[PDB]
């Protein structure tokens, strides 16, 4: 079975915990054991209706009470606990376009591993946050190759009810490979349109039709023809099709790989997956990694940071 | 039975009441005892059709045909009449917040008087007609202890469901006679919590519990531990609790008080509560006062503004 | 039987034709004849789908793709196929108002001959597109007794469940003859308002009450009491009424007539009624003026423009 | 000589005021005394200089504190003398225009009495403020002969260089007596004509021709070709010619008269004028009126608010 | 000498024009004689004159009035005449891009013919009459090498005092040659970085070195090379270095030939070029041409149209 | 003398060197080196000048060149090297209040040491980047005493041209002293207002004035009387006044320590100070820390990253 981490509270009392948290932030500190286990061991949903209550109990936002009490990366990761999903998300794209430079990846995580239905409730969020229209920022902040694939992916146009149907998943991997391999550039519009457009389960039985004509994988052949962006665009898709949380489990390492941490992907990750299958992401990072998801935050992670973050994963 | 004072009229015709209008005014001069007579007689929904009609008869709005046909008072309460409920109370909060200073006293009788339903019908109006967010707007023109009220109410959060229970309508009591009376501060977090967070019903048991522990009435108590606004904001809550007829009766009778009138209120009240329990809020204005509200209005106002008032509000 | 010209293409497949008019562009030139064919053989709802597809396996719009390949009428025609129907008279409307000058008659070929239903459409899509409020635009760029019936219009008021009467009928048609005919001036409000508010089989017997009291019909006494643009906006909903198709197959005619052709005229009465009644403006076009409207086209138009043309009007 | 009622206060110190204006608002109450002398006894660029330095010392702004510490109409008189002028009359044109109804009469007091390049100051201050368009705001919300006469007033396009030419001054003369006494109907474009273009020393010299070809002043003519609104504002354009002061104590005069008083008036006239001619105005109302300007305010007015408008206007 | 065909009325006075405009449209009908008299001798800066007098004698713009009395192409001429030379030219490319497909044509004739500051103007009043931004319009509306040409031109950085040095003349000549005729296919970046940087002097010293290497002239060398769009946004540049005034006669001949007329580009290069150099224009389009501009007017033109046109061009 | 570390390049070609930056992104891979060097040995207008020529000659933006072939820091790092100095920082204010939580420290780098002068083109290049007013956006995303500080720092307001006078530095040291350490609680109004309005030099004087009375510094007293945000806003003020270039050694120092670095606060301060007083603060962080900047950078960084960086500072 496929869950989460995060399951809602039983015996919840939105009013009692609205008036707990007001009485952790009140005076001078804050206790954040007390902030911490109230986030943690409730739903976002839950957390919502809190929300409701703390504002009509005290004529301020949670939100706003928070940023005062807190500061750095607990202020982040309590702060992305409270967001409503669809928004959060929306708000992480937001922040890797209209920054300095462009979080290319986190692009990446978020669009081209998503749902159609996903995708166009990640769209109404962010007009509905940022007014703008979101293809119309992926167009002003990326180019190329790139841009063409992101701008496929916010369509909510793959054909998702389309059937296994294996002389057609032949047909296209042969079209792949011809683009590909079965020729010294890369023809990418053919890369694209079947990576975009066919359902995943038939995108699966294409992926086993290439490797009965051709000597490498598709992932062995993205890997050669294509560089950079959409070379990583295109992989997760590949990635998502085949095992959906390798794909996360792998970019969680590398969060928490070398010298410090991208707590942003850590921060992100996490928090989107807790409540739909970071259960699942988890024992494929055992699995794949030697040690647990538990142990590699307790280790690179500090403070309340470190206690959010583990409570929120779970052993 | 709570009930308002204009009834839908009988035998209504959109058509033959958009005619009438337009001879009332066509020509120099025009026929107020006509346009007072119509407007007084049919209800807010009867007036809306009759609005429709006469822009696709004429091809221009009733409201611009009345600006230019009307002067002072007179326009101020007719056009009153033709707003849609919910617009009008929007537009009410418009001008206590954006001009020169701050009617205080409207934004308590709109929104410390309301249901969660008409609070959150308030803020759609206002946000439809006027592109920003009523929230926001409280927020930039309120500071302090009152404007946490205000955002309080704008919540729509009133537990409306909650049940009377006397033995927590007694800790809450509790409560706040030590946020009050039981020091020498006070905590104003107890009194916007419990009088914004608790059912009606509920509220009437705590005020009851509370004369059992103090020798003074919430009100008395309110009297004293606060000032200014934020003291009469609370005292909104407490009155409309107890009893919402007077609480307009009151506010009223202060319209109506020495020299000159506040027809701003004058307008404001009777033309909202003309369909709601203005019949009430009569029978406690002469119980409370001596003389009726019908002879009131007779006295303080003049021309046809009197009559299309006295016409709403009847004998 | 009213019906259109184009009928949904049965075995069509979005993905399949998308890939074909991407082949028809690909390269140095274009493959306009096959552009033609999908466009005019597809029904609007089907290019639709032809569109999302288009995006998703490519990553670029279809729309944006012909600006570049095509040029002039041919790029304005095939556009105008490709837009949602509502949209694209929110545009013609935008076209009319917004340049140097004003298509009058564009104005009165949308507003003046649509249902309650399909104005509030096009006021739906013109303010999605356009963010502005489209009565406000008509109100800015428009005055006097056109302004007024072009307001009327906008505010879909017509009472279209109004059952022919009789008496009325002649009440009315009596009461447009004294505004008229009856006196020296006009009074237009009369005029105005019968013709924008009275049901469409209401109003035919109002027009046949209008003659057994004149000797004019109204199309006459209309020509005669009114000058320029209300003159052709109050007869565009007496032929409306009367005969719609005939409308039609007149502003249609005066497209063509003459040296060159309005272009901009034809694209738009042959695009939007394509799929609603082009087949019986086509009969009527024939009957009222000896050759076909097929055969009118092939002789005023050239080119691509022609066929695609062609295509969709069918012999 | 022409001059105000307020003077700077020599030895000012824009600190000292603002930490003074502190110490009056500290704690609970106010010190109305020491708020009404600041602001009554220095000049607007010195309130906006101690504006600056309460900002920049406490973090808070003036207005916002005040607000909080006063109520009514000193709370509106005192924000009104720390009002840019320019942004004082833009937000009063807004005020009138943009509630329930019009104060037709604020807008002709602003718009009508004005210089050309007050016109232009007004007109910025308002699409600062308010982002609007003020011309399109007096459009929307004004129609007739009214309209028009405040669009011509937006201009700012009167001939101010334009000599005294007894000449045309008296071609002019009988070209508005043709217009109104010489016809049964009024041509409105002649009265709105001249009174809009001419210069008022030329405006003076056609009034004086006028009277020699009529046996009734111009006024009179006005007062009887004319009626509402438009006759107020062509009445206000040749009072301000012939005597703007004595404009200013009747309209003063007016707000005081009767049954309560018009404060809206009052605060706008004294304030606005208190560094241009309120003196003159004073000595115009007295020899008009019999009592004092300032005998007129102690009567009708109370409080604080009273104290305030007695120290702006003096004895 | 290079001159325009309107020079400023000598005795001009704004108020007597503005009146003799009234009168020429009061009552029924229009004289249209009167009003292309006044306009078409008028310069384009009496007009706006004329302009604000009209507005302030009788408060409805002169705009407004010439829409209700005129039609079609008088219209479209009457009102290109009254625009500011800036704007007009902005709103021309606001006609070109956002209608149905694109007036490529209207883009070069404006963009790619202008100098550094008219570039910056024209950018200017665009932002000002349409809030957006041009570039960031073009780039929404054009794509590929011609969207780059464009882009280029929108930057106002030509380098305008760039000397003409033979040896760099040579040395890009050269290089151009290796981008298109030296090449199997064309390094576009070649053509648009050296026709879009260098001063106007220095690019005839290089067209001048390039038919020393070549057989063709850079004209057929772009002829060949390109295709579409871009092949004629680079001929434009090229045409306005060699001579522009035949640019123009080219531009000019086309919209009158064949059937019917192109007004379009008619009003639009008559009107714009009436105080620059039509003078020059009209010599080059009779010696390139046989028959005068004149002439060839007054063949394709018709009713008042005809007129105004034919007064603007003058014999 | 106080100088940065990056002077103009002495024989510049803006044309040359955005030629070589286009040959040093063409084709797969980059050539970062040639990037480094060109953006690091120009100053900030040579870089304005580059950008020009890049968009004028290849029709792209250099940003949108370099996003596409940069990645990570080094984009981050050559993309902040391009902006203009005034934009950056209206920038990084936007990325530290608009994302999840606060960056606290960019707010205070920047508000907090900036002139009257800085802080008024700060402003003024943020309402221009964000349409939006930084005041309002400051108090939207802070609250309390930090909010006080920072919308002081906001308004310009600073007496730079007061003088020295010892009585009066030694009554603000008194005043300073009661508020803190002579008593119980911390009047924050006091600290507030003093280190807001002095100039720095009597600022300086008043610091020494403390330590004759206190027995702890300035520093020491705000240390304890002070906790979190407020207490390093009021801290970075008295840093900035005593020695500039040692806060920042200071918060460099703090950037690089420990496990990973603060990337965001290194590129930001290098690139700031790098045209003002790079010089000055490499020579305090040497004799405040052991090793010199340049050997810190180049060990806590890599790559191209790392000489970009190390290039901008020098030895
Ligand atoms: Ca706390
Ligand atoms: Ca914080
Ligand atoms: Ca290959
Ligand atoms: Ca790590
Ligand atoms: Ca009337
Ligand atoms: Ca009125
Ligand atoms: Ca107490
Ligand atoms: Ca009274
Ligand atoms: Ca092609
Ligand atoms: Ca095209
Ligand atoms: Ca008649
Ligand atoms: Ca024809
Ligand atoms: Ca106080
Ligand atoms: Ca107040
Ligand atoms: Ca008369
Ligand atoms: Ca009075
Ligand atoms: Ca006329
Ligand atoms: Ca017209
Ligand atoms: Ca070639
Ligand atoms: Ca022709
Ligand atoms: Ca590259
Ligand atoms: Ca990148
Ligand atoms: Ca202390
Ligand atoms: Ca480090």
């Amino acid at each position: 079975v496929v869950q989460g981490t995060v399951k809602p509270h039983a015996s919840f009392n939105s009013r009692e915990d609205a008036e707990t948290l007001r009485k952790a932030m009140k005076g001078i500190g804050t206790d954040e054991k007390s902030i911490t286990h109230i986030l943690a061991t409730r739903s976002n949903a839950q957390r919502q209706q809190i929300k409701t209550d703390y504002t009509t109990l005290f004529g301020k936002h949670l939100e706003d009470e928070l940023k005062s009490e807190l500061s750095g990366n607990y202020e982040a990761a309590a702060l992305a606990l409270l967001r409503k999903p669809d928004e959060f998300l929306a708000e992480q794209l937001h922040a890797a376009m209209k920054g300095l430079g462009t979080d290319e990846n986190a692009l990446i995580d978020i669009l081209c591993t998503q749902s159609n239905a996903q995708i166009h409730a990640i769209k109404a969020a962010f007009k509905l946050l940022y007014k703008e229209d979101l293809e119309k920022e992926i167009i002003s902040e990326t180019s190329g190759n790139f841009q063409r694939l992101l701008v496929s992916m916010l369509q909510g146009g793959r054909k998702e009810d389309e059937p296994v149907n294996a002389a057609h998943a032949a047909e296209d991997a042969a079209a792949i490979y011809q683009a590909g391999e079965g020729q010294i550039g890369t023809d990418e519009s053919r890369f694209n349109a079947v990576l975009a457009t066919r359902s995943y389960p038939q995108l699966h039985q294409i992926f086993h039709e290439y490797s009965k004509i051709s000597n490498k994988t598709i992932l062995q052949a993205i890997e050669n023809e294509f560089s950079g962006d959409i070379k990583n665009g295109l992989l997760a898709i590949v990635k998502s099709v085949e095992n959906r949380f390798a794909y996360f489990a792998e970019r969680l390492h590398h969060a928490m790989k070398g010298l410090g941490t991208s707590d942003k992907t850590l921060i992100r990750i996490l928090v989107s997956r807790s409540e739909i299958d970071l259960a699942n992401i988890k024992e494929t990072f055992q699995a794949m990694y030697g040690k647990s998801l538990y142990e590699f935050i307790a280790d690179d992670c500090s403070g309340d940071y470190k206690d959010l973050l583990l409570q929120i994963t779970g052993h």
